[PDB]
């Protein structure tokens, strides 16, 4: 049971300088996406470009992925993406990340029918 | 159990946001905090002091709370907040906020023991 205390720090507590910083955007969204129970993933991509173009790179340039497997893609164009990577200091349950707001080509498994992105293996 | 193509765009699709935007701080958070499971809470405040401060205001001046409790208490100084409130085009489970910052006193109702605060009344 989550005791009054914890849920009024939970619902109400953001202790911090700048919390709307940008710098924070991949604590939030790591956070918010569910990517840090148990254990912080270490990396993750966030796409920008709307769900249509990503969509839409399954039918682009075919490319083996990272792993071997060859049900991979690599969009025509580059798109805004937001890399997120553990700082040198990230600790679970206090995992920390570094926001990276680059432009790239992506590379993702495609997969199911229709045929659409269920993986993302990397940007180049 | 989540499918393969539901997983793709939780973990990596964020193109419907003002991504690393201040305007974003409050969907990222009230997403992070879980205020918008099952219904996307209305109102939400975050408060920006220390913790050490937001408890200090336990022994401060006593107001009453909105709903007629005696436990509740006012801030001397004012703190730097955060206002999330549900947009006029937000439907669970897509909840949209509007980021509002701002330094104002603020209103907690106090509990356990040691006495801290344990509900966000309101800020003045």
């Amino acid at each position: 049971k989550e005791s009054a205390a914890a849920k009024f720090e939970r619902q109400h507590m953001d202790s911090s300088t700048s919390a709307a910083s940008s710098s924070n955007y991949c604590n939030l969204m790591m956070c918010c996406r569910k990517m840090t129970q148990g254990k912080c993933k270490p990396v993750n991509t966030f796409v920008h470009e709307s769900l249509a173009d990503v969509k839409a790179v399954c039918s682009q340039k075919k490319v083996t992925c990272k792993d071997g497997q060859t049900n991979c893609y690599q969009s025509k164009s580059t798109m805004r993406i937001t890399d997120c990577r553990e700082t040198g200091s990230s600790k679970y349950p206090n995992c920390a990340y570094k926001t990276t707001q680059v432009e790239k080509h992506i590379i993702v498994a495609c997969g199911g029918k229709p045929s659409v992105p269920v993986h993302f293996d990397a940007s180049v």
